[PDB]
């Protein structure tokens, strides 16, 4: 099976298999029961910017998530990507719905890694910056329902032509290259993400919720992983 590192924004309280009893973050490891949460405000039709960063010599995986003129939510974790991932990987962002639902619209998408190797400077880096989607986004592995170009933005999630969101629908994208997340004889690897999301539903209980997820490269949406499993875990071990 896939090697999932994510960090999600849970809109939806799955109690039955140990979400908090409200919309939170959290950073899952193989796992979709989080190693820790952290409280989140969502704002249901509001704009939000998540930030993820991380580096191999504090080893430590962070994310902060915000709305504009409000307080931000900040969830951390110890944790050796080396110990976890392989070598070389693909990240991408996903999301889900079930009973109930919400738009899962990306608005933009960045991310940078650096590796840097013994051999005096000459790091390696890799940058995308993704402000506007177009269709037929070549540089996009698109799964499920995600779709680009409405709007010039990414919906992960099926949305109909008026603007509703669609229940039972799962959706990710992934960066088309390969990315070198660690080697054996790094001197300091570190990579930052960033995305701006709307997240907007007619439920009072929006659900389920988007992830950034670093996986193996071969990864692929497991079966039946709409709704509580964010389209990322075949179960909720
Ligand atoms: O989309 C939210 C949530 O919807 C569905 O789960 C609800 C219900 O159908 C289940 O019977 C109960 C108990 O297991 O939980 C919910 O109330 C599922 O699609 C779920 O995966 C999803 O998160
Ligand atoms: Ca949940
Ligand atoms: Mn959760």
């Amino acid at each position: 099976a896939d090697t999932i590192v994510a960090v999600e924004l849970d809109t939806y309280p799955n109690t039955d298999i140990g979400d908090p009893s409200y919309p939170h973050i959290g950073i899952d490891i193989k796992s979709v029961r989080s190693k820790k949460t952290a409280k989140w405000n969502m704002q249901n039709g509001k704009v939000g910017t998540a930030h993820i960063i991380y580096n191999s010599v504090d080893k430590r995986l962070s994310a902060v998530v915000s709305y504009p003129n409000a307080d931000s939510a900040t969830v951390s974790y110890d944790v050796d990507l080396d110990n976890v991932l392989p070598e070389w990987v693909r990240v991408g962002l996903s999301a889900s719905t079930g009973l109930y639902k919400e738009t899962n619209t990306i608005l933009s998408w960045s991310f940078t890694s650096k590796l840097k190797s013994n051999s005096t400077h000459e790091t390696n880096a890799l940058h995308f910056m993704f402000n506007q989607f177009s269709k037929d986004q070549k540089d996009l592995i698109l799964q499920g329902d995600a779709t680009t170009g409405t709007d010039g933005n990414l919906e992960l999630t099926r949305v109909s032509s008026n603007g509703s969101p669609q229940g039972s629908s799962v959706g990710r994208a992934l960066f088309y290259a390969p990315v070198h997340i660690w080697e054996s004889s790094a001197v300091v690897a570190s990579f930052e993400a960033t995305f701006t999301f709307l997240i907007k539903s007619p439920d009072s209980h929006p659900a389920d919720g988007i992830a950034f997820f670093i996986s193996n490269i071969d990864s692929s949406i497991p079966s039946g992983s709409t709704g509580r499993l964010l389209g990322l875990f075949p179960d909720a071990n």
